[PDB]
């Protein structure tokens, strides 16, 4: 048996009042660990906070929409525990009014639309997004971080290319554009695929 | 007084299945006209069926949203009367499954996005758009069709840009692409203005 670790810890976020944030959290260790987030020592409880499990529990993903302030600015808490440890990772949420957002702040200036694709033909999912510094362009499906499938960019344009398009495909994504003075996402975009 | 005559009459339109189509119609006259759909000389009446004034009623629009085949397939009939007389002109709605729609039936690549603009600045809602004949982009505020306010292209990409933006520009846009194969719509997109 071995006490948890972190694979991948969450990274402070500063979003903008009305959009979305997610926090990040992976741990591995034996037996295999389970996350809970915390905030003040107390486990996070609130209508617009959602948790959504991968990896069989031991990731995790802290999404709160729609964001307020100064309601949801805070440390939080990642912990993974196990039957022979526990061990937590901090990090921080800002939250701008939309009147406070500086010059540079991301753009989603053209997002993701609903798609329907047959099965095994690829689907392209499309995003534009714009900033000060060039925002980097990630992709979230059902509310987690994403050969068959490739992040491309060009220019302004970052593109969700799926080739070999199968069942696991279908559901909501969003593109989320961001820099140095924070994070934006798009609208959600439907994808289905069809026999 | 004279009787109703029509000014905009509304054209046939191929949609898909789960997405919208409005039909636009304007009449002058003496006392101004007023507006009603009907099909098959009953006045149009259903959950998914809108219509919107425009004109200080003299301009309508019907919007189907979602659409569905076959059930929304018909012939509709825009009717203006005053107490001076009443036209008709009909129009003939086509509805697309999406497993049905051919090669060249125009794609929302991606779409306008929810922007805040401060009062007096400009505001730009972008779409790219696709299609076999390459497709028209139009634009619709609120269900309606849309110098202050500029329609351009280039290639792909429409951008509705509205100079000096002003509380009446607040509202919800959507990007229509249209070619000779059917009409498809965006996911609409809300501009606040702030002071
Ligand atoms: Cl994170
Ligand atoms: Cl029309």
């Amino acid at each position: 048996e071995t006490p948890p670790r972190f694979t991948r810890t969450p990274v402070d976020q500063t979003g903008v009042s009305g959009g979305v944030a997610s926090f990040i959290c992976q741990a591995t260790g034996d037996p295999r660990p389970k996350i809970v987030w915390n905030k003040k020592g107390k486990k996070v409880s609130n209508q617009r906070f959602e948790v959504i499990e991968f990896d069989d529990g031991s990731g995790s993903v802290l999404r709160i929409q729609p964001l307020r302030t100064p309601r949801d600015e805070a440390i939080y808490e990642c912990v993974a525990s196990n039957n022979v440890g526990e061990i937590s990772v901090s990090t921080r949420l800002t939250v701008l009014r939309e009147d406070q957002i500086p010059r540079g702040f991301p753009t989603i200036d053209m997002g993701p639309q609903l798609k329907v694709v047959e099965r095994t033909r690829t689907a392209t999912m499309l995003c534009a997004a714009s900033g000060n510094p060039d925002p980097e362009i990630t992709w979230f499906k059902d509310f987690l971080p994403v050969g068959r499938i490739k992040q491309l960019r060009s220019e302004s344009i970052g593109a969700l290319q799926i080739e070999q398009s199968e069942e696991s495909d279908q559901g909501k994504y969003e593109c989320v554009a961001t820099n140095s003075a924070g994070t934006r996402y798009s609208a959600p975009a439907n994808l289905y695929v069809r026999g």
